[PDB]
């Protein structure tokens, strides 16, 4: 089997992407944030505290003839950004882009934190990291990909995120028309449960490439590119007036600037992030200071190749016996 679904930015800045997912019988379609940095499929639901729902579409398990309570199971997750959610668990039929998994754990939120409530466009998350990070207790549950894997034509999924435009998540096949050149594959460590890999270095704009190992994770659920402070300083030093602002919480730059590109290494290959991809717009409406798309990972404890980086590439999440990541230009 295979599946193919379009993913759409939630706003004009690509702050996140939503992908429609069919849950239950008859289908209830919710728009979920596909997150290769976490491993829970959770949804706003008929059980979510009413004051914490503001425009989201909810899953109602009582209206699904295939829903079954996973008796005794609960979940609770805290994300690196400080947001959180928790609740109980059903199993149900879940389809993405024509690919169907029966018996998928669907984690129904009883509580969500304020940032989830405030995002009326995101009805929940679909985790695509390794199932060892799944939070369901006392019986940990498998991700949608983990459950689908054996049925797929090939044990892979791909992320092809757009810049200020829709893109595609495919399951079970590589669309060789969606990229240029060849795919460079690189080793993955699953020891922390992430798609963790080592970039071979970077360049700023037209500058020379610096060969240096940068361990980090491929995370579709993180908006920005978080890298070591040395790398980030070298980038922003090429932008007149750019500075790290403690009040804003990161690097900002004049909205009048044209940003340089940023290149990262994948083995001997190179992925070029155009400068415009690094512009996240005014820090507050109408401000002449703009928010940078490359930020320091200092304090987070891991480097994160989030959407800013991934959207510059066609990215293969290879879930074969030995998992690997692939990157191609596009
Ligand atoms: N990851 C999410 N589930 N939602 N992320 C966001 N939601 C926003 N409104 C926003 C603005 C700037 C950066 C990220 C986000
Ligand atoms: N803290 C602030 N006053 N503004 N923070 C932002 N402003 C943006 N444009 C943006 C995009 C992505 C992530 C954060 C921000």
């Amino acid at each position: 089997s295979t599946g193919s679904a379009t993913t759409t930015p939630i706003d004009s800045l690509d702050d996140a992407y939503i992908t429609p997912v069919q849950i239950g019988t008859p289908a209830q379609t919710l728009n979920l944030d596909f997150d290769t940095g976490s491993s829970d499929l959770w949804v706003f639901s008929s059980e979510t505290t009413a004051s914490e729902v503001d425009g989201q579409t909810i899953y109602t398990p009582s209206k699904s003839t295939t829903a079954k309570l996973l008796s005794g199971a609960t979940w609770s997750i805290s994300y690196g950004d400080g947001s959180s959610s928790s609740g109980d668990v059903y199993t149900d039929t879940v389809s993405v882009g024509g690919l169907t998994v029966t018996g998928q754990a669907v984690e129904s939120a009883k509580k969500v934190s304020s940032s989830f409530t405030e995002d009326s466009t995101i009805d929940g998350l679909l985790g695509l990291a390794f199932s060892t990070l799944n939070t369901v207790s006392p019986t940990q549950q498998k991700t949608f990909f983990d459950n689908a894997k054996a049925s797929l034509d090939s044990p892979v999924f791909t992320a092809d995120l757009g810049y200020h435009a829709p893109g595609t998540y495919n399951f079970g096949f590589i669309d060789t028309t969606a990229y240029t050149g060849s795919i460079t594959y690189t080793a993955v460590s699953t020891k922390q449960g992430f798609w963790e890999w080592t970039s071979t270095g970077y360049a700023v704009g037209s500058g020379t490439f610096k060969s240096t190992s940068i361990d980090g994770i491929a995370d579709t659920g993180t908006t920005l590119l978080y890298l070591p402070a040395t790398v980030v300083s070298a980038y922003w030093a090429q932008v007149s007036g750019a500075k790290s602002s403690s009040s804003v919480g990161g690097y900002v730059f004049p909205c009048s600037a044209t940003l340089p590109s940023f290149t990262f290494g994948v083995g001997s290959a190179r992925i070029v992030i155009p400068g415009d991809y690094i512009d996240f717009g005014p820090i507050s409406t109408g401000s002449s200071s703009c928010f940078g798309g490359i930020q320091s990972s200092a304090g987070i404890g891991i480097n994160i190749f989030g959407d800013v980086a991934l959207k510059a590439a066609f990215v293969v999440f290879n879930g074969a016996t030995t998992p690997t990541l692939g990157f191609a230009s596009k």
